[PDB]
DNA sequence: CCCTGTTAGCACAGGCTGCCCTAATTTTAGTGG
DNA sequence: CACTAAAATTAGGGCAGCCTGTGCTAACAGGGC
């Protein structure tokens, strides 16, 4: 349903600190529809697979590593978005609940199609900005 | 990594009866790369759930409902093999591979979409038809 | 450690019910020494099960259900403490605090079997009466006057 | 359901060295009746306090601590077994089963006056030896040849 | 040997409920001003 | 009303202990070049 929850709550998370709320595992358990234990355990494991951290004031913060996978997630969701409004036609109003499913199997290479194809694009068809295009090359 | 265990067993076995190869369970182990146990145990969780059965020689053989998925798992497949070439303007070599997991995230309604844009497709850029266009709309 | 949360938030509010003071989650709260944010969950789960109502003045209800239960532990918990008295010959002092526990264990097929052979009791042996023995199966209520 | 967990696996490990049947996870999920992931993460989790260890050919090892409560606990299962036959007539069929909870929440206290009102057994109902009765403090060791 | 499969025993990811906590805050009830 | 003590809630956790889906090897069974 996820599609894949490590992505979701890395995004999860960047959505938040873009939202400029607190990011906390509740944040989740509400965003999600996800019971509190579940999100608690599969954080641990983001933890030990070295993707983020739970400080002592119980904030997410996401590791080199996990900031750099997240960027990549939100960079295909907003080329996804993109595409579906340009090219694809899709109303406006399902864009997003597409994508949200997109983000996490669209490759870099198509990525780099996308850019070339859609126009050197900066912006999710919303106005919401796209995450490490340089990195993305 | 399949992305749909169950979605991609029922497209291998719709490309088995496409190729006209025999429909056996050592053949989904081959193509989806996984161990003879674990293709029987994913094979009788779909029987349990009513896609397909095995029969008296051990012919894997889909039901009304199970063959109507897998029609739509192979129309998603192959329009976006379609979007992928025509449009996106990914190399040859790796369309597939990336629609082996397009397929298992499009909704009706970007298939729907893909129609027109693409200018009422028929084949996939390989060549091999596209089914489902009909049960489509 | 309760053994059983649900069984002792009724047989809790039983002996509240037994003594005269009102049902409260805050009573509970003290008698089951927990938290008064974890007495408050408890006891939405119990309403969630039909065990009890939280009245609209906040009194806690037992349900025919809940009661029946309530019921049920108490008479468990009053045969077990006559058993370890008059046959195990366990010191008073632990026999209370032993049947705490016994009483979430104990199936009606061990209840009927030691009322028969602890001679038809009808008393704990710190004199607390016991309770269900006519819905237990084994006694009818005659009166005298 | 299982009144106590991790003691039913001990006492489920501590059956299979008795019957001389290898320990393996899968045993427990068989008798049980619980799914292997679920054996294996509890199996884990007594592995972590020092419970039992797992060896590398997956054999399930009680350490000198877990064996401890083992025995603990199938000692109390079996004096309860004598009890409900000897004094209170439970239904052969039935006591095992009640034994099962009855083990969970039986203090040694108990345990020794049972020793005494059914005059020293040795042994279940069943014809199983009730072990630990030395560290119970009610009986010595002494070796036969 | 190979092909094809089963049976027995695991792995881990990713879901869930029950039942316990502090802290901080708020609400409900009654005394007294 | 005002003010407070008891009562309860909101907010965010903890840990134990259930589950199914989907992946693995080993060991073997039986039919066959
Ligand atoms: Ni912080
Ligand atoms: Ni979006
Ligand atoms: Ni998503
Ligand atoms: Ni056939
Ligand atoms: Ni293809
Ligand atoms: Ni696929
Ligand atoms: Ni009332
Ligand atoms: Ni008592
Ligand atoms: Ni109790
Ligand atoms: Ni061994
Ligand atoms: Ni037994
Ligand atoms: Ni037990």
């Amino acid at each position: 349903e996820l599609v894949d929850t490590t992505e979701m709550y890395l995004r999860t998370i960047y959505d938040l600190e873009e939202e400029g709320v607190t990011p906390l595992r509740a944040r989740i358990a509400e965003r999600l529809d996800q019971s509190g234990p579940t999100v608690s355990q599969t954080v641990s494991r983001m933890e030990r697979d070295g993707l983020l951290r739970v400080a002592g004031d119980r904030h997410l913060e996401l590791t080199e590593k996990g900031r750099a996978l997240a960027i990549a997630v939100m960079r295909k969701h907003r080329l996804a978005e993109r595409l579906l409004v340009d090219v694809i036609g899709l109303p406006w109003e399902e864009v997003h609940a597409e994508a949200c499913r997109w983000e996490h199997v669209m490759s870099e290479d198509v990525e780099r199609r996308l850019v070339k194809v859609l126009n050197n694009p900066t912006t999710s068809p919303f106005g919401n900005p796209i995450p490490g295009l340089v990195e993305l090359g």
